[PDB]
């Protein structure tokens, strides 16, 4: 219950603004467009079942830039009651095109979590009348880009009518459009084909208020309008990021603002769950289960790891919360401009820090000067998502997601001298320090996966031809040549095709990467018992059941175990193919790389017209001497220059790759003429197999058993200071 | 001297036509649109020093399709004399953006061979009127890509006023304009800067006929204009094609049309010359004289081969004749529209044949069905063109050549049956089908240079570390791992990036490929001298220096043979980068892919204005009740499908190149872990070279002695015959 303001409609006849509910001349109200449309009366209906807010709609037209509004003199309505209204959450929600059942989603979480704060009884914070403390900002990116099934759930809701947008008002090209209201109804049901909305004495009050941008910018502006803009003018406690078609649980939202009572919490993220579908049908797709595991043991193990350290880089699904005195000042202006101090040319990371979007906040959040702000992991909220189910748009997901932890993570190691620069405590500094060189030794191992993974294929098969004889020389030649011309094919369809255009190889390709695997744990398990029945599969056999132990063990200490059978031979058969062809692509796809008017003729009946004509002699004359006079007197632009360095760098990422990784193949095969290189020194004065071979096999397991000891101890440090 | 016709100017007061030399009203003559300029008085005083057609120039707005403007009504001004002028000898001159200098140069060129004929003696069809027999049509290609300094050119030459283009006419789109003249006035001499025109007693007429099409299509619809098109209208006997900056010798064309004098030929070209400048200072650049040597090559070879047998694949730059008898009909549909029966769908030779542009032409013309057409190759007649000297256009120019001539024979040599459809005798269809075989197996051969150059490289190194063991083995290695990162960054940068954007690397591998190849004529010349003081060696020396004897006698019965010594070494140690940067770039780059309104408000001094805003509250429930519709009713064009079948198949070429080369490269050095798999093998029951290297060292040079000996008994056969 309860609203107010004072409205800007249109004026009548004796001049005085006039309501309606209580062609026609209008007034600029401070020289900018401010509309205020009453709502049909099939929602007044249900309302009854008043105030100001409620039966009014207020259009804005922003004509100026995100740094500007309140300078421009525009407004929004929690500023305009008798008693100014304070917020103490924003929540985000960012569109480009998504349908109404993705936004459905999200706005339906959204609602029942406010509906749980306000039903809330021993707060001091949340009460009856805690709707009015929430404000719900709506970004879509675009009028063109918008779906009309997304518009017209919002026209349901109250939100939106459409007719007084305007493309420019006295000369000044509109940027934004801007529609406000507080809406009684709610979502209660979304089924895969209807969004069910009610409105009765049950449903809770929601202060909406959905931008439509012109022109689509990409979400870093979307970003810039939340922060710089309405942020600037709602003063929230904290903001609150979620994209469109994530959907927060039943309590996530609550439980991530009570993170920040903490006054040292500058930012925070929950968990983000795989969408099984309906009874867990979707687990029934490889794809699906690969990724549940996937996102499950990146909860599990990585966040709660990062968290004990105090610098998380938050997943891009999740949704995520900053406390907005955090983010004031260095943080947003890294992330929305870069680092300002730039010449005309190009610098590495300011011309690349865009890839690492929103991972660029949090370490700046971190590392900002004089403050001791954290970032902290709340295991209580989670929010869950509809993952690809295809091959082609999976790849094209990961794609950014590299991209960014790549950039990211070589960006916070070369600039960490900053840890020391901030306001934190001696301790604190140290463990920040060091999670940083954890950080990138995880990176640098991950940049070598594809020698690695090659290495140890090519290693098992040979040694089991070598001990064995039967067929597995002919397997062994034979899954060779299949990895050789899948991995040239991958590399010739990622720089030069689209991923779109050929998806049966792509699935054909996963699928001799998943054979390939099943080999290799043949081959495992076969040395192994004939063994048992030498010292370096031993080695084999309790570093991997380590591996596998402990993951198990802290999916338990966890308490959500039911992946770890569920979904873990799925991701076990699909890791090649996020090795060789997630990688693969992203790689080759660093940058996103996109490389006077004369006359009319109109004739009358008689077939007649009339004509301007160069008559005169001396006119001719004249045109004839400006053309002789030419034959006497005998780079492009910014964007082609940008797209030409952002070729010239992503160009130098994949050469450099490549020949890293086939110098370390080199070394321990001894390829590349190498071994023909030590055979001719020796005639001066080959080999099947060397004891590098062993050597590296031995160093790459060992390696993984202790990258999961390490992440296991952190989870157990996380879980054992969470129960206390 | 002498002109006449009835021109199209406008008309006066008492209606009757009236002209200018004896706002306006205007009469569509034939419902298009007609105009007659005349010509400043500045152009009269030299001509002075007179009939209709000198003095007027005739603008005609074209606006149907070029197989179309008989019909419609459009003529020429050669139909419309008391005695129809009959052309004898068609000259097409296309331009795209070409400066005035190299269009100074082809209509120099042209202008000095048409004042020899018209000086010629004693012959039937040239004579003192013979310009009068010769229309010089140059097609430039949009008037936005056309240069200022080319329309300059034309316009003082009399060819060209502005102001009376027309973009369209009773709604119809203007496709085209044509500017028609008859100029006395000649280009006498073009220095690095100026252009000479004079016009005195000396000076011979040319019929000039500009045509400038409206937007840009490429060269093919340039020759669809000329063919289907003026070449309907005019009738002539034979077409030339020249391209602008081709300069024809001083003699060239009437020494091609000299070659028609045979009623069985149907086609005839000359040679192409590289200009090597003033004094051959251009020589010193090693581009220039490499394309010096390739020019001289294809030219003595080459061409004299193929014309032997009646069938010739003129060379991209030379200029070349047609009589227009012979590509009436089937040639011309095939050159134009390709294969007419299609489906929806894309086939692989109806899709691509615009590769090979021209050289489809040609073979049509010979297997003619019930046409005994032969195409005939010329030495008496030439044109010096300016070739590329840097590396990014030299690549950007050959791109084109590679891929055009690679699916040329491959055309041809899938369609050989044609042969037999046709009209010729027994005898010489079967030379025609022994020739297309020969072709063939060139085109195979320049398939596998990418393994041949490969394997050559490194039996011949490793052979001599093998041998000697001093410092070979290092420089065997270092060279092995050299070819490694060069080629695999030009296949990553010419898959990616642009030549513009990387010259410094083109060139950088250019000369490590130089470097190379010195280092392989050392090994060669050590290994033979060592052997002198095996077996292969003795067959290196021998068919290395027959084929270079081979070269040196062909070149000195041509009687050319000053390039065997000026530009030889130039051409042999650029090899290298002909094999390995020019293929892998035309081979990467086989297809040249490219993947409401709302409302204004402008106000008063007030700040007041009027608006249309729904008020009703009728409408606003309509627009509710519209929007709560829409949530309860719940491929692209053909450009981007066309464009997706071409990234297809430009990159299902690539790794079919790649694959069949490494098979023979794995199969001769046993690479691919095939020496592992005969090692493993016996043990179930690796050394340094084995003897296949051998055997395919010695066939590599067989075939190169052999190709040589087959191309030189061609060119005396050539001589011979013509000397007769
Ligand atoms: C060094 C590489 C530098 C690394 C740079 C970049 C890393 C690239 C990784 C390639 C792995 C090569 C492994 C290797 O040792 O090469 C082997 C094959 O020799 C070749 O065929 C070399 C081909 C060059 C590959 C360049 C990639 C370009 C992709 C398109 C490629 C187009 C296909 C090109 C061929 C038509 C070496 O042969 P060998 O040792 O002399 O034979 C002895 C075998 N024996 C002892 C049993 C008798
Ligand atoms: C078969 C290929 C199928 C052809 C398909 C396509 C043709 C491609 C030509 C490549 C030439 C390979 C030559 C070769 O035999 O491979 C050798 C190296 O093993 C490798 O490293 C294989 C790497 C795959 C290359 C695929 C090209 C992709 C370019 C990007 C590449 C990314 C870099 C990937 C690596 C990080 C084989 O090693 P080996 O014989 O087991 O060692 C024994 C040596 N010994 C006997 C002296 C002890």
């Amino acid at each position: 219950r309860g609203d107010d303001y004072q409205i800007n409609s249109y004026l009548g006849r004796n001049g005085e603004m006039v309501d309606p509910y209580d062609i026609r001349k209008f007034k600029l109200w401070n020289g900018n467009f401010v509309f205020d449309s009453p709502i049909s009366k099939t929602l007044l209906d249900q309302y009854a079942t008043l105030p100001n807010e409620f039966k009014f709609m207020r259009y804005q037209a922003v004509t100026c830039e995100p740094n500007q509004l309140a300078e421009k003199n525009f407004t929004v309505r929690q500023l305009k009651y008798l008693t100014p209204r304070e917020t103490e959450l924003m929540l985000v929600v960012t569109m480009y095109n998504e349908d109404h059942i993705l936004l459905g989603r999200t706005l339906k979480g959204i609602m029942d979590n406010v509906k749980y704060m306000v039903k809330k009884k021993n707060s001091s914070t949340w009460g009856p009348d805690a709707w009015k403390k929430i404000v719900v900002c709506i970004i879509s990116d675009g009028r063109s880009k918008i779906n009309e099934r997304s518009l017209a759930l919002l026209s349901s809701l109250g939100c939106y009518q459409d007719g007084f947008a305007k493309d420019e008002i006295n000369e000044k090209k509109v940027a934004m459009h801007v529609y406000e209201h507080t809406t009684m109804i709610n979502i209660t049901n979304i089924s895969e084909s209807e969004v069910s909305l009610e409105c009765n004495q049950g449903t809770v009050p929601i202060q909406l208020l959905f931008c439509l941008k012109e022109q689509n910018q990409k979400k870093i502006n979307s970003h810039r309008w939340a922060f710089e803009g309405f942020a600037e003018l709602l003063r929230p406690n904290i903001v609150t990021l979620l994209d469109a078609g994530t959907m927060p649980g039943k309590d996530s939202i609550y439980q991530l603002w009570r993170e920040f009572r903490n006054p040292n919490v500058g930012g925070a993220c929950g968990e983000i769950r795989t969408d099984l579908g309906k009874r867990f049908v979707k687990l029934l797709n490889p794809l699906v289960a690969s990724q549940n595991f996937e996102y499950k043991m990146s909860n599990i193990l990585d966040k709660t790891t990062e968290s004990n350290f105090g610098f998380i880089t938050v997943l891009p699904g999740a949704f995520s919360a900053y406390r907005f005195e955090a983010v004031r000042g260095q943080p947003l202006q890294k992330y929305f401009y870069g680092e300002i101090m730039e010449n005309e040319g190009f610098h590495f990371f300011s011309s690349n820090m865009y890839l690492a979007e929103d991972r660029i906040l949090c370490f700046e959040v971190v590392t900002k000067k004089n403050c001791n702000w954290i970032l902290k992991y709340c295991r209580s909220s989670y929010a869950s998502t509809d993952v690809p189910e295809r091959v082609p748009e999976f790849i094209l997901q990961r794609r950014r997601w590299l991209n960014g932890s790549f950039f990211a993570s070589v960006y916070s190691f070369c600039h960490f001298y900053r840890v020391w620069s901030s306001g934190h405590n001696i301790g604190r500094k140290l463990l920040l320090t060091v999670e940083f060189f954890y950080l990138f030794f995880n990176t640098l191992i991950s940049w070598f996966s594809l020698s690695s993974f090659f290495l140890v294929f090519r290693i098992l098969t040979v040694s089991i031809a070598l001990a064995y004889h039967s067929a597995f020389n002919v397997l062994s030649v034979i899954f060779l040549w299949l990895y050789g011309i899948c991995t040239l094919s991958t590399f010739i369809l990622s720089l030069g095709n689209k991923p779109k255009s050929t998806e049966k190889f792509y699935v054909l390709t996963c699928v001799i990467f998943a054979v390939m695997m099943i080999y290799m744990i043949f081959c495992s398990i076969f040395m192994s018992v004939k063994s048992f029945q030498t010292e370096a599969f031993r080695d084999i056999v309790i570093s991997l059941g380590s591996t596998y132990c402990l993951y198990l063990i802290s999916s338990i200490i966890y308490l959500q175990p039911w992946h770890m059978l569920t979904s873990f031979i799925q991701y076990i058969l699909l890791s090649p193919s996020y090795i060789n062809v997630l990688n693969i692509y992203a790689f080759c796809n660093v940058h996103d790389l996109s490389w006077n008017p004369l006359g009319k003729i109109n004739t009358t009946e008689d077939g007649t017209f009339k004509m301007e004509v160069l008559v005169s002699s001396s006119e001719i004359q004249a045109n004839y001497d400006k053309y002789l006079k030419v034959l006497n007197d005998f780079e492009p632009s910014y964007d082609e220059k940008k797209t030409g360095y952002y070729a010239n760098v992503r160009s130098l990422v994949i050469i450099f790759w490549v020949i890293t990784n086939f110098i370390i193949v080199a070394v321990v095969l001894e390829t590349g003429g190498i071994a023909d290189y030590i055979a001719m020194k020796s005639i001066s004065t080959i080999p099947l197999m060397t004891s590098k071979a062993s050597i590296y096999f031995n160093v790459i397991l060992w390696l993984v058993a202790l990258s999961a000891l390490i992440r296991f101890i952190g989870c157990s440090i996380y879980m054992i200071v969470r129960f206390f």
